[PDB]
This record gives structure tokens, sequence and C-alpha cells, in this order.
């Protein structure tokens, strides 16, 4: 329908500034960060799955799927895990900063490894090393299905979706990588990365690949 329009606590968009702006080498860390919080929210669905079985019902397959799609610059990461509420991704995805924002930053600041920024539980935001703008597709079996979406401005949008393939349950994050990061649209590197940071995830990991038939 129409977008509602959000700011952003005034440490989150700190935080985003510092991110999108650095010179930073180990960029392919976002990856590690974003399948780890897609096995977090597969975690949350299954637990609560033991005493609510029927939750699965929207999606019985758990699973973590990255499809690059070239054409758009875009590379999806998708879970089936619980999903998020409108009104969690407007309350945990920007509009109260996160126990850990400021005390990351100063982290930074001092030293200390981006890659760290999954330590202090905001590794959500290390998207923006290889992308400058997302948009997170959610649907929880508690709403409808929502886009929130962001820049690194000072402001986010959360709309009704009635545009994107049906999410069953879970997540995407939509990222629109920037011009120079466009080798994570590649299977080669992609692969790569993800034997490199994320060998003991429970889930299957799914590469969707995109090939002309001669
Ligand atoms: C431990 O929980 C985690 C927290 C608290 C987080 C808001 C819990 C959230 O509400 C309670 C849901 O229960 C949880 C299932 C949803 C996800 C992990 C989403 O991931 C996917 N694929 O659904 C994630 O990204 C879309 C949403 C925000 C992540 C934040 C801002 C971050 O920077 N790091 C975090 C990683 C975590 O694991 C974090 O803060």
């Amino acid at each position: 329908m129409a977008s509602e329009t959000f700011e952003f606590q005034a440490e989150i968009t700190q935080l985003m500034s510092l991110i999108i702006n650095t010179v930073y080498s180990n960029k392919e860390i976002f990856l590690r960060e974003l399948i780890s919080n897609a096995s977090d929210a597969l975690d949350r669905i299954r637990y609560k799955s033991l005493s609510d079985p029927k939750q699965l019902e929207t999606e019985p397959d758990l699973f973590i799927r990255i499809t690059p799609k070239p054409e758009q610059k875009v590379l999806e990461i998708r879970d089936s895990g619980i999903g998020m509420t409108k009104a969690e991704l407007i309350n945990n995805l920007g509009t109260i900063a996160n126990s850990g924002t400021k005390a990351f930053m100063e982290a930074l600041s001092a030293g200390a490894d981006v890659s760290m920024i999954g330590q202090f539980g905001v590794g959500f935001y290390s998207l923006f090393l290889v992308a400058d703008r997302v948009q997170v597709i959610s649907k929880s079996n508690d709403d409808e299905q929502y886009i929130w979406e962001s820049n690194a401005g000072g402001s986010f949008t959360v709309t009704l979706d009635e545009v994107n393939e049906r999410i069953g349950r879970g997540t995407i994050l939509r990222l629109f990588l920037k011009d120079d990061q466009l080798e994570y649209l590649e299977e080669k590197r992609i692969k790569e990365v993800i034997k490199r940071h994320s060998e003991f995830v429970a889930y299957p990991i799914q590469l969707v690949v995109t090939k002309e038939v001669e």
C-alpha cells in the first residue's frame, strides 16, 4: 500500500555512517553475519515449534538460501526462520538503539576488527560494507508480509508488501550491491566465503545459480 517513514535512533545512524564509509578490507564478513542471523531466526522458529508444532506449517522446510540477481546488482539472503512483524521491524531495526551500538563504535575507534561486530549484537548493519541500499522483506506467522527499506540515510520506510513473492515464513535480505562489490554475485566467490566463515551451520545453505543452456 503506502509507505510509513521512520527516523533512525541517532546512534544507529552514526553506526551506519561509520560502516558505509569504511576503507576496511575484510568486507566479506557481512555474509557470515547475515547467515548467522538467518541461522538464529531458524533456531527461534524450531525452538518455538517444540511446544507449538503448527508454527512450522507455513513453511515446513528449514533452510538458508542465497540468490545472486546479477542484472539488478542484487544479492538476496533468505531464511525460513521465525520472521518479523511490522512492529518488530520498526522496533528492532532502527528506532531503538541496540544494547551494543555505542560500545561497538567505541571499540571500532580503538582498533577493533569490524568482524567483532557480531559480538556486539549489531552485525546486521555489516551489510553496509558491500551494499548502499537494502530491503528486509519479512513474514511472521503473526503478521502480514512487510518491506523494511534503508539507504543508510537517517530514516527508513516500512510498507505492506504487495510486490514481492510470498515467503511462506521468514526473511529476505535484499542487498543492492555497490558497484565495487559485485564480486559477491559470483558463485565461486560466494562458495568460498561460506566455507571459510560459516562451517558450523545446522541448516542447509542453498545457492541459486542461473546458467544458460548450451
Ligand atoms: C539474538 O537475536 C538477535 C538480535 C536481536 C534481534 C533484533 C532479534 C529479533 O527480534 C527480537 C528476532 O527475534 C530475530 C530472530 C531476527 C533476526 C536475527 C533478523 O535476522 C533474520 N534473518 O531474521 C535480523 O536481521 C533481519 C533482525 C535484526 C538484527 C539486529 C538489529 C542485529 O544487528 N544483530 C542481531 C542478531 C540476532 O541474532 C540482534 O540484534
